[PDB]
């Protein structure tokens, strides 16, 4: 847990689930999505 400087990151398992992950980022951090949007890259260095 914590927020970030130079924000907030989580180091987070693989085990957990998807819906409190859900409810977690609802009700304690902000509102919900009408629409939502994947892009995918990375290994481009």
């Amino acid at each position: 847990f914590g927020d970030i400087q130079f924000g907030k990151y989580l180091r987070l398992s693989c085990d957990t689930d998807s819906e409190t992950l859900y409810e977690l980022l609802t009700q304690h951090w902000h509102l919900k999505t009408p629409n939502l949007v994947i892009s995918v890259t990375g290994g481009a260095k």
